[PDB]
């Protein structure tokens, strides 16, 4: 659980996010580790759910190694963010990126973990072109997220699973149309304002009829009517 | 520098450039404005915020002004001055021969003022001058270029590179400076005698570097006198230092005038 920072080096500098600088380092001397040095954070509330989110394993989720209490030490993603990797592909591959997110998706579904702020931007590619999810349920310890965020979010605050599947299917578009902004023509209060009443995003050029399906399925007006993760990954394993 | 976007209303879509959709907007409840959207991942953002600095501070009658600029929230947005005739060339295309050579007279002026402040424009050209609701013409979009993502846009040889506004030492070797602007500023001068002809119709863009290679011209417009054509024509040189500069290229104008 609590790594030591005399068992870490920190070389080089990997990006800045909401919470600072993430190094590229050793760990124990042997290990490849990303390590986020938080500036910005609820930290006793974000050490507390830590122990939680220490025993979320899975192949397609960034693994979190240990923290330094602050450092959160991680699995280290040598192709970096996904949105980066995309936007520098066959249509099967393409789809394997949807599969690896869903599986990922999938089992923090089975856990009762809420991702709350699932893009691109969150998810990131290792040496092998695996994509994995990142920064899962982070957000709480902190305009834009409003692109990934379904109407019973934007009025209500209502996060829940079905929040997350919305978020899945702008993640899809995203991949699908090689890292395009969602709703390039509209800004974030018009965005909100517009998928209330209706604007969905149109159809990428190497998504096929069934793929489109997929994510427009995760876009419903009404939560309840949205799949679970559980389906969205059987129909991606149909269609591929 | 920095706006508040609860300051901003964001009303009627002018269009769309190569940053993403640009809106009218009022600042403050009573300013005008043109509010440029940056589209997430189009713009190597953290050194346009550095320069915008220097932007601000460019500030002349005929040059669009930069008001602001929104990064606290993706996309970012950069706020200028409201041009309520729009662009130049849908100006032309939608004039007496005095007329012309005023609106060649406004960018000229804009094209001094930025040479005497060692900013390099690098995409000057019709389609980036905006048109108030006094007929004055300005210069917009000056130095925005170098912060595209889009290789296709960056590069002498991507399909959308302005290779129609460029001088020999850009498409060869990238070289911009004053003199490649002066170049941009003939062509312009044809556009505008032309009344807003694409230049070279009927060349590729390929088939223009080409034509440039051979030492071949843009010909002369109908609407162009001698005098007129011999201003335009001295800014397409081979030798870059052989171009005049705006100061020159202002006084011939004025004197063609007189
Ligand atoms: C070596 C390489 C490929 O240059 C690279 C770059 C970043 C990272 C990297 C490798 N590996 C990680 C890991 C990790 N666990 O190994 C965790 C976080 C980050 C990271 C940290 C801050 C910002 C972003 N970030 C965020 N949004 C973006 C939108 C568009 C384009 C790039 C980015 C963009 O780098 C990050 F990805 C990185
Ligand atoms: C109300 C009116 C006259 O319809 C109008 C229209 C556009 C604009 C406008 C007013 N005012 C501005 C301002 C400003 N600072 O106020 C800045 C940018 C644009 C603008 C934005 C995107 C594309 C173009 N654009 C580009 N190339 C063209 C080639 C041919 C014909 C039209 C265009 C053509 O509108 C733009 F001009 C406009």
């Amino acid at each position: 659980m609590e790594i030591d920072p005399k068992d870490l080096t920190f070389l080089k500098e990997l990006g800045t996010g909401q919470f600072g600088v993430v190094k590229y380092g050793k760990w124990r001397g042997q290990y490849d580790v990303a390590i986020k040095m938080i500036k910005s954070m609820s930290e006793d509330e974000f050490i507390e759910e830590a122990k939680v989110m220490m025993n979320l394993s899975h192949e397609k989720l960034v693994q979190l190694y240990g923290v330094c209490t602050i450092f959160i030490i991680t699995e280290y993603m040598a192709n970096g963010c996904l949105l980066n990797y995309l936007r520098e592909f066959q249509t099967q591959q393409l789809l394997e990126m949807c599969k690896d997110v869903c599986e990922a998706m999938e089992y923090l579904e089975s856990k009762q973990f809420l991702h709350r702020d699932l893009a691109a931007r969150n998810c990131l590619v290792n040496d092998q072109g695996v994509v994995k999810v990142s920064d899962f349920g982070l957000s709480r310890y902190v305009k834009f997220p409003v692109r990934w965020s379904p109407p019973e979010v934007l009025m209500y605050s209502k996060f829940s699973s079905k929040s997350d599947i919305w978020a899945f299917g702008v993640l899809m578009w995203e991949i699908y149309s090689l890292g395009k902004m969602p709703y390039e023509r509209f800004t974030n209060s018009e965005t909100a304002e517009h998928i209330a009443q209706g604007l969905r995003l149109y159809r990428p050029h190497l998504a096929s009829e069934k793929v489109y399906t997929i994510m427009y399925s995760c876009w419903h007006e009404k939560a309840d009517e949205r799949p679970t993760f559980k389906i969205l990954l059987s129909n991606i394993l149909d269609v591929m």
